[PDB]
């Protein structure tokens, strides 16, 4: 099945997931000097302050921390949306190194690793639904580079080491998001896809430019982690990234002069 290793890896998900080759793939690089800025996108608006967290789940490709989406609760709205998006779970994509992890490049520029706030459009009342549709989800991507700790991941960091393996979760209640958000909320904007399989075509990307500076100590935990389950040979959940994709027929704009 899909992975990230030489057999199994983005080069080979096309024969599984025709997708991969489609219109409207992610990520892709952001160019800075060719994306607009766009004066008719308003500010994004996120608002987490009655997120409820669940559940971490190692799901042999990354990490998800749930949440519960029954309700009204933590959105996304504004900038390039129409209407309101729900987080649902966030994950991250990271690498074996410190110079390479991220999913989207800027300026051909590979960080650490990239947290995506995945959301869907409450117009189609729930998550299945909302990946059938081309406007179905928003995910809220931001940079993570090596500097400073993140206090506000370490609770996320200590949790890992009761996921190690594939399959395996945890409960994990009241995990505050807003502490994962660097202070700017300016971004880039497009229209994309999940960057796993099953790869669909739902997504507007907001791509925050300011990234947040983690630990080397904090994402080294994150690379202690496997892809395997317990009792397999251990390999190690490190770059689980997708390179760029073709750009296409698509642009790329700015929320900021
Ligand atoms: O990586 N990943 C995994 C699952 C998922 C689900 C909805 C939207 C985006 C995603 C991504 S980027
Ligand atoms: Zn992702």
């Amino acid at each position: 099945h899909w992975g990230y290793g030489k057999h199994n890896g983005p080069e080979h998900w096309h024969k599984d997931f025709p997708i991969a080759k489609g219109e409207r793939q992610s990520p892709v690089d952001i160019d800075t000097h060719t994306a607009k800025y766009d004066p008719s996108l308003k500010p994004l608006s996120v608002s987490y302050d009655q997120a409820t967290s669940l559940r971490i789940l190692n799901n042999g490709h990354a990490f998800n921390v749930e949440f519960d989406d029954s309700q009204d609760k933590a959105v996304l709205k504004g900038g390039p949306l129409d209407g309101t998006y729900r987080l649902i779970q966030f994950h991250f994509h990271w690498g074996s190194l410190d110079g390479q992890g991220s999913e989207h490049t800027v300026d051909k520029k590979k960080y650490a690793a990239e947290l995506h706030l995945v959301h869907w459009n409450t117009k189609y009342g729930d998550f299945g639904k909302a990946v059938q549709q081309p406007d179905g989800l928003a995910v809220l991507g931001i940079f993570l580079k090596v500097g400073s700790a993140k206090p506000g991941l370490q609770k996320v960091v200590d949790v890992l080491d009761s996921i190690k393996t594939k399959g395996k979760s945890a409960d994990f209640t009241n995990f505050d998001p807003r502490g994962l958000l660097p202070e700017s909320l300016d971004y880039w904007t497009y229209p994309g896809s999940l960057t796993t399989p099953p790869l669909l075509e739902c997504v507007t990307w907001i791509v925050l430019k300011e990234p947040i500076s983690v630990s080397s100590e904090q994402v080294l935990k994150f690379r202690k982690l496997n892809f395997n389950g317990e009792g397999e040979p251990e390999e190690l959940m490190v770059d689980n990234w997708r390179p760029a994709q073709p750009l296409k027929n698509r642009q790329i704009k700015a929320s900021f002069k």
